[PDB]
């Protein structure tokens, strides 16, 4: 029936996102099943061939997720890829929208890894958030992926490392519950904001809730405003009140880093991981939802 290229079929639509639909297909040969994203090539931000190339750049990485055919085809651009589990975010829900110490820091060291990753490429992602990680399938079921490189962009040369140069005047371009205060501030986004950004994802899980969520404005332009004060009227100390120190630490080392600096990943794992050890606890791979659905 409906196939893409002369190599899937498309079935069940599974779900969409900002670009537009996704779709369940079925490599032809094989049966192998894909996830096939559809973009109306009219559309107003196009993402879809950009993503193709950043994932041909990334591939390899652990969690990054392959690519298996990207074209035009009528109305369409047509992304076909690895098929995946469930969104950290729909974890969450089904772990009643809090997860454990031990959950959040065997999520924070893969997280962490999957953001150098990224950088080490030379790229930021810029919307880092729970939806845009998703669970692997089957035997990788443990690992964190990082998906949806629609916001990503280029900060330094990839032979140079000459980075990219500061900027003021920028609209805002993230996920406002999870962007960084310089995003707000419309400052460039580096390196250092993608790692805050994963700061208030975790703390998000931890807590349950961020203090500038459920925030009551007239248009969303106001409710953004909003949002970008409490967080500038939120301490670091305040945020991570009654979780352990090495979240405040975090948040410290973030606020730490100037425009173009280097983050010292190992550094920030490091803490996790002996916070982690000091616990007592297993990595095993048992998150929430692993005991939970069992």
């Amino acid at each position: 029936e409906p196939r893409v290229g002369n190599k899937f079929r498309l079935g069940r639509k599974i779900g969409s996102g900002s670009f537009g639909e996704i779709y369940l297909g079925t490599n032809i040969q094989t049966n192998e099943e894909v996830a096939i994203k559809l973009e109306n090539v009219k559309t107003k931000h196009p993402q879809l061939l950009y993503e193709s190339k950043i994932y041909r750049i990334l591939q390899g990485g652990t969690g990054i997720p392959n690519v298996r055919w990207f074209g035009v085809e009528g109305d369409y651009n047509v992304l076909v890829m690895d098929l995946l589990g469930p969104s950290l975010e729909d974890l969450f829900n089904f772990c009643s929208r809090k997860l454990s110490l031990k959950t959040v820091l065997m999520l924070a060291d893969q997280m962490i890894n999957r953001v150098e990753f990224v950088h080490s490429k030379s790229f930021l992602h810029r919307d880092i958030k729970p939806d845009n990680f998703l669970m692997g399938l089957g035997r990788r079921a443990n690992q964190v992926y990082i998906i949806d490189f629609g916001l990503a962009k280029k900060y330094r040369d990839t032979s140079t490392h000459q980075h990219i140069p500061y900027r003021e005047n920028k609209n805002l371009t993230g996920t406002a519950r999870y962007a960084s205060v310089n995003t707000h501030l419309g400052i460039e986004q580096s390196r250092r904001d993608d790692l805050e950004s994963l700061g208030y994802v975790l703390m998000y899980f931890l807590r349950g809730s961020l203090p500038w969520q459920g925030l009551k404005a007239g248009t969303k332009k106001q409710k953004y405003e909003k949002i970008s004060e409490k967080k500038v009227a939120t301490s670091i100390e305040a945020l991570c009140r009654g979780y352990p120190t090495e979240f405040a630490s975090y948040f410290h080392y973030c606020r730490s880093l100037r425009f173009d600096d280097k983050p010292d990943y190992s550094y920030l794992k490091r803490l996790f991981r002996d916070l982690f050890i000091r616990e007592g606890f297993q990595f095993d791979y048992v998150f929430d939802w692993t005991i939970l659905k069992y």
